[PDB]
């Protein structure tokens, strides 16, 4: 247990030494082992695939990644797929358990992300609590493990993490690059001819959806089925429905892919493109960090990715996916330039990923000192400033800032020792920057003098967040909206501080400046727009009429729809630990409510991880009002419900399952829950 | 099944006819027996008893009294021993379930409360429900029984009924009424040492104290203990303690009874009593119609009860508890009497009781209309005369006018069929009186629109009973207290419609006559002073501190309690069916912390019927914040936290339990609840 960094280029089975490595620490020392990864999909992706490769040994595997989270307790788990901000969350609550001892390994997957991000600081954060707890109380406790592609400093974070070093430039599929002798099309019909794929990037949506139509435009002019017209069918019974490009687009083995889409409708393209079906797929920068979706042939549109050169970063990864490892021999990532764009793609072409940042008077630093101090683990200025160089910003004189800052927010509370008085405690618990701690506390305060309990757009305002621009708001639409809002809804605008004047101003006038720090008011309209945007999805009405209400595409609501949910589950455990006992009552439900985007009497429902919100409605519709009475039921009657030998249901992380067996594992399910 | 009804004086087993029938009929038909008690404390007992004689052949036993209420659905029950206003209740869920036939009898005690009564007209839209319903849809379908003194017009009951007849004057131990009118002492000796009690009944609970306390007093001047001092150890471990007259009057074979004590003490006096170690009992006019307590000699220290002759029912009623069958041969009911209260004194020893009257513009014909119409079973006008027809009013034009009271306030909808909206499909299963539904309605729909979530007594203000004058309100106090509260309780007190210029005119003028309808608002104020009673109630206060400061002693504070948890059980099934949801779920928890007192963790751990406010908190402080906890434990653990062969604790029901096997029993019911 000496730790450990390690960096291999993807596509070449770097991951294959973590599985051992965690199988091994797992078997021997019976303790947990944390395998963090950055996005969700990725972390959803691999925790089946520990399921499927640990579950003939005993091994528990399920993590805590976006709004979701095991149906058991913590101590029962022994392999964690958690997020990187929720495996800060869970190391947090383990300290403040003093439980440390429970984990024997940790590992880190996609080390780069360290760097300039806006999630990279929680993992820098949480390596950081590691080595300081290893070390004060033992260097063999806690193993680390890491992955990357080539970092210029590898061996520099090695350092900081006291951790053994590999490095190479390994892959089956070698890939070459050399300029040869508007030239799109032959080079399409030659690449399709051969039976091979091709993964074409586009720098935005629209476009990325409009060259898709114009692809397969060409390979019908110019013209299994069977297995085409199941990946129809699955898409035709979903919540948003088949798109009515993608309708004509995928019949040619051709398909677009973006956040624009759905989570379900990403998945059924990974999937279709992976097992060949589909031979072109348009993606966008978004899967360039994806799920693991090889390709024969990988092709760049522009290197100009929103009015600058394409990431270096990203054009690592994106160049990852060309050559599948055993049934490729060799792959290609063509990059296409112009005149002007010869010396961007030059420029790109060769030069690594840049250095890695720490980005640690800063709101990390602030969580950081908070972190420590209401963990326990740093009380006193003497072993302070000893957690500033177990950072790796120091490896590679803000905290005195930062402790001033707390108490300026009595966050914690001077004695010389220092400690948590309630806020900090319940901070950190619910695992809040505490910069955004403060807003909600006052909003909260606020709430719990004049609660609105007609309906739920209350507490769905203040369980709505707002860090960042989910969408862009129409205020010509919000206004029609707002004149044709109850009363009720009416007066929790009025009470939040939403006022007609300001939708007067922008209704027709250009969205007014917020110049001045004071003008956090236009953030309380935007928020009352996302919360209405969220009832109307909590309310279970389907994605398209909440699109036409609002102007969100489906894609943007789910990922709304996670956000919320996360910051719900957030604000809910912040109540709780304040000791607003009716605050955490009322928050309680809406958590796994926005996750479904499901009403009250589904919620008992969806418990059986096989039930989305639509098949949760057509069961709860016949009168399986509870997952007790769902198990107690022929699988056949299921059947017919589910249809009122062929695939056409998607679950995530499915094999071939049809309507039949599908209600087999319905029940199944439900009757291991009871 | 052809019906049945029967009376009997008391003290003669006559109630052994009712267990046969209830034994034959569950056995035989399968179906379920509820038993109508009149009172709590009875019902408690009779439900005990019922138990004790039915569980060793597989018969489950729980019903439905005060607050409290089975743990279990009442499909498993086969007896459900209940109290008039629930059994109501009961029967109208059954009926809008429409599972009308799993009923197989109805038995009915104390059946002379149907005439001038707070509840009898309960008992009389009870029975006639089941004789509707029996004549609509038919030899076996419901039996019913019932039981009384003398009654004037038993005959006609049965002829309403339809039922059969029986009517005795018999007792082993026949009673010889004498009145008479120095020698005091002389008496009070010659009585006590023939090793016989005695029974005292007087009006005031002052004065039942205190003459109580001389009686004492001169068995002291003139003068087994190791039980009575078992007696003492009891009564010192109790919420409320030990009381200081009670303590020097209890060591003497004295005791005394009213409503003034707690429950708990009430049973240790009864207790007392019964088993002989208690001689002479001052009870008061509450215990005429309390559980079964048998004396010797029975004595009233005067007709005049209340500033009135006292009611030849609870003179009847009373005379039963003079002679114990089985160790007594004769027994005495003194009457002592004055020159200007001997005529009083004769009119009171002839002449049986009064007529049954029926108490059917009236309320109570707006809620048996309201329970017809919304249980379906009365829709249309040729057929709700017929439920006249079916009344003991009848049998021994009204519904026009009281049908268009509940269209006036919009309780049903007329189409000619009538149906209920929402608020009487609402009204019904709260078992809420139509009447004061709509002030309800207009409270919570207020209460909605800014509901304080700071603390509960928002929360208990909705559900705080102001129908009877459970205590008389000290103004100045109550002002001191105001002046007193913190703003978040004044901003609640603001928004209910506490002013401050009515306590003003409260604590220096005289009480404010409420001539005019428009002063409510007293109630509001009344109302406001209770649900501050009830917060120092469920915050877990001692009921001695909730005395000086408020100034109601502990046995009103009991019963509000019980009036107060019922009430937000109705408020918590009105808000559920008129789809208020959040309302709801603030609401739910309060019916159990009503209950018993306690805060909200705590609710989780009174799930065990053994175990008190007290003995709740105690087992929390351990460590055992939950049932399952509980359950895996040692008993020597429980039996230490308890400490920390002699009975000292007291549960309801009891036997000859301490604290050893008390904790024995804690953790095996504990196991049988998991
Ligand atoms: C409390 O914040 C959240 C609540 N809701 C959701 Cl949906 C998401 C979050 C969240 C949001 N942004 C960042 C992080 C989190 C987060 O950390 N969430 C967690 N969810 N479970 C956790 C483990 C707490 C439990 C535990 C750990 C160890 C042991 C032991 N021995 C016992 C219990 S942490
Ligand atoms: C809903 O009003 C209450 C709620 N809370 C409490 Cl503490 C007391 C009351 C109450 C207050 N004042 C008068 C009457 C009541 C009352 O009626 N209480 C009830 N308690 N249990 C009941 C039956 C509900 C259960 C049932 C379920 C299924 C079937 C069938 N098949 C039959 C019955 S009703």
């Amino acid at each position: 247990g000496k730790n450990l960094v390690y960096s291999a280029p993807t596509s070449a089975g770097k991951t294959l030494v973590a599985e051992l490595l965690i199988l091994k620490r797992v078997l021997e020392m019976r303790k947990k082992a944390l395998f963090i990864l950055p996005f969700v999909s990725v972390a959803k992706e691999k925790k089946y695939y520990l399921q499927s490769l640990f579950q003939e040994v005993g091994i528990k595997v399920d993590g805590y990644m976006g709004s979701t989270s095991p149906s058991r307790h913590f101590s029962s788990l022994d392999i964690a797929v958690c997020t990187i901000e929720r495996a800060n969350g869970l190391i947090n609550r383990l300290i403040e358990e003093n439980k440390m001892d429970l984990l024997g390994m940790v590992v880190v997957d996609e080390l780069h992300m360290l760097g300039d991000s806006h999630r990279g600081y929680l993992l820098e954060l949480l390596l950081t609590k590691i080595c300081y707890i290893t070390r004060k109380s033992a260097s063999n406790a806690v193993q680390i493990v890491g992955m990357s592609a080539t970092l210029p400093n590898l061996e520099l974070v090695a350092s900081w993490l006291n951790a053994e070093l590999y490095h190479t430039d390994f892959r089956p599929v070698p890939l070459l690059e050399s300029v040869k002798v508007d030239h799109v099309v032959s080079l399409c019909y030659e690449t399709i001819c051969d039976n091979h794929s091709v993964l074409l990037f586009c720098p935005s949506k629209k476009w990325c959806e409009k060259l898709a139509d114009i692809i397969a435009r060409e390979f019908y002019n110019l013209h299994e089925q069977k297995e085409l017209l199941e990946v129809m069918d699955q898409l035709r019974r979903l919540p948003s429905g088949l798109d009515s490009v993608l309708q004509k687009t995928v019949p040619w083995g051709v398909a677009f892919h973006h956040a624009g889409l759905t989570f379900e409708e990403r998945d059924i393209i990974e999937g279709a493109f992976r097992q060949g079906l589909i031979r072109v797929l348009a993606a966008t920068s978004t899967l360039s960090s994806g799920v693991n979706l090889p390709a024969r042939r990988v092709i760049i549109r522009t290197p100009i990715f929103g009015g600058r050169p394409l990431d270096i970063l990203t054009y690592k990864q994106m160049v990852g996916r060309a050559g599948r490892k055993g049934v490729d021999t060799v792959g290609e990532s063509i990059l296409i330039c112009k005149n002007s764009e010869k010396s961007k793609g030059i420029a790109l072409l060769q030069g690594s990923l840049k250095p890695v940042r720490s980005c640690l008077v800063t709101g990390s630093m602030i969580r950081a000192i908070l972190e420590i101090i209401v963990g326990g683990v740093a009380s006193t200025s003497q072993d302070m400033h000893t957690y500033a160089a177990c950072t790796f910003l120091a490896a590679s004189g803000a905290i005195e800032a930062c402790v001033m800052w707390l108490l300026e927010n009595e966050f914690i509370q001077s004695t010389k020792v220092y400690h948590p008085t309630h806020l900090g405690s319940a901070t950190l618990s619910s695992s809040l920057s505490p910069a955004d701690t403060l807003d909600i506390f006052a909003d909260l305060q606020r709430a719990m003098k004049g609660f609105v309990l007609e309906n739920d757009l209350h507490i769905l305002y203040l369980v709505t967040p707002m860090f960042e621009d989910w969408t862009t708001i129409d205020w010509y639409r919000f206004f029609c909206l707002w004149e044709k809002l109850p009363t009720s809804m009416k007066r929790v605008a009025e009470l939040v501080g939403v006022e007609e004047g300001f939708l007067a101003r922008c209704v027709k006038g250009k969205v007014v400046a917020r110049t001045e720090r004071q003008h956090r008011q236009m953030a309380i309209h935007k928020r009352f727009f996302t919360s209405l945007v969220l009832l109307d999805l909590i309310s279970e009405v389907p994605l398209r009429e909440i699109n036409q209400k609002y102007g969100c595409n489906r894609g943007q609501i789910q990922s709304l729809q996670q956000s919320a949910a996360v910051y719900a589950g957030m604000i809910t455990v912040f109540s709780n630990r304040l000791g607003w006992h009716n605050m955490e009552l009322l928050l309680s439900q809406f958590q796994k409510r926005l996750t479904f985007g499901i009403q009250r009497e589904l919620c008992d429902l969806v418990r059986v991880s096989l039930l989305n919100a639509q098949r949760a409605r057509v069961l709860y519709a016949s009168g399986f009002h509870t997952v007790a009475d769902l198990a107690r039921a022929n699988i056949v009657e299921v059947e017919v419900i589910l249809k009122n030998n062929m695939r056409t249901i998607w679950v995530t992380g499915r094999k071939g399952l049809t309507e039949r067996e599908a209600a087999a594992l319905i029940v199944e399910e439900a009757r291991m829950i009871l």
